């Protein structure tokens, strides 16, 4: 298992990265600190998880430090919805930029297809409490993701949340410049994803799984809930291996060509799910993963069904 993937920009991704949303402001600088001196390189941001600042000091006292170099960084961010307009999209960047501390980006991806009114709020809603869609359509928003490739600000522009069509619409679009590099998506055996993790990788553009662990902590969780890291059946395969559950949930990701990014700020956590590129899931492992989906969503979107461009119908 080499550690990157080759992207269809020519530079090469890290497999693994650290996950950043929900990670507290006073407990993610020590995460990402962390993270990189144990040998995280890649870092998962976005301007929507309020938290961009303190990241960003980590990555500059690294960088000051010289524990690693920028080059072998590879740090992401996300456009978030409020921005889908061809005169916010630069701005947007740039903030992310200056709170990550930052010259470039490895890669910023559309959040969302899903463009909303902009303004201070970024879920801005009707007094029925329905978002307030934009009427800037992901073609339009695709060439300012272009432009910031053209002003040296990002290395490489993808998507997220996007579905098979909404993919398609932009390896369709008229004067196409960059296809997208990446689409990110939630992807865990409860949601598999086969149908567009085939279309994508048959276009040569990179998966990212996100909440690879069932995102134990997501903010509307329920006991009823499935639970990854709970189910006997992949516990069984983690016992089998001598690895942890959460070890066995990132490595079978990385064995399908993808990337992965784990979210932890627990230092005994951020080494653990490190510590997975040294076992291998064998075939059948693979397939018994992959038979436990049930199409379970984290992230579904529920403060957008009403846009016209939600992903998920
Ligand atoms: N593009 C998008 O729309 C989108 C959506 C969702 C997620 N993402 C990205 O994907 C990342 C990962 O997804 P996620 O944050 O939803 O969830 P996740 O990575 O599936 O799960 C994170 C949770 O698992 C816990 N955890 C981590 N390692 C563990 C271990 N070894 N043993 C037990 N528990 C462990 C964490 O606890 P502690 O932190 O307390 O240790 C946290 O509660 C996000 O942080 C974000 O960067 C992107």
């Amino acid at each position: 298992m080499a550690s990157r993937i080759l992207l269809n920009n020519g530079a090469k991704m890290p497999i693994l990265g650290l996950g950043t949303w929900k990670s507290p402001p006073g407990q993610v600088t020590e995460a990402v600190k962390v993270a990189i001196d144990v040998g995280y390189r890649h870092i998962d941001c976005a301007h929507v998880y309020q938290n961009e600042n303190e990241v960003g000091v980590a990555i500059q006292e690294k960088l000051r430090e010289q524990v690693v170099k920028r080059e072998e960084l590879f740090i992401v961010s996300k456009l978030w919805c409020t921005y889908h307009e061809k005169g916010l999209v630069k701005g947007a960047c740039q903030k992310t930029l200056s709170d990550l501390k930052l010259d470039y980006l490895d890669l910023y991806l559309i959040h969302w297809p899903t463009g909303f009114k902009p303004g201070k709020e970024f879920f801005p809603l009707d007094e029925s409490g329905n978002v307030v869609p934009s009427d800037t359509n992901i073609l339009d928003t695709w060439a300012a993701m272009e432009e910031l490739v053209d002003e040296g600000l990002v290395k490489a522009i993808g998507i997220s949340n996007f579905n098979h069509l909404q993919v398609e619409m932009i390896l369709n679009k008229p004067g196409l410049k960059y296809k997208p590099a990446v689409n990110q998506i939630e992807c865990h055996p409860y949601l598999t994803q086969e149908k567009l993790i085939q279309y994508c990788q048959s276009k040569g553009i990179v998966v990212t799984a996100y909440s690879p662990l069932g995102s134990p902590d997501r903010p509307w969780a329920k006991p009823e809930d499935p639970s990854l890291l709970e189910d006997p059946r992949i516990k069984a395969i983690a016992a089998k291996h001598n690895k942890t559950t959460a070890q066995v949930l990132i490595r079978f990701p990385m064995q399908r060509n993808l990337v992965v990014i784990p979210k932890s700020v627990t230092p005994e956590r951020i080494a653990e799910n490190f510590k997975v590129f040294d076992f291998e899931l064998s075939s059948q492992d693979m397939t018994t993963l992959l038979s436990y989906n049930r199409n379970w969503r984290v992230c579904g979107g529920l403060s957008c069904t009403s846009h016209k461009d939600y992903p998920f119908h």
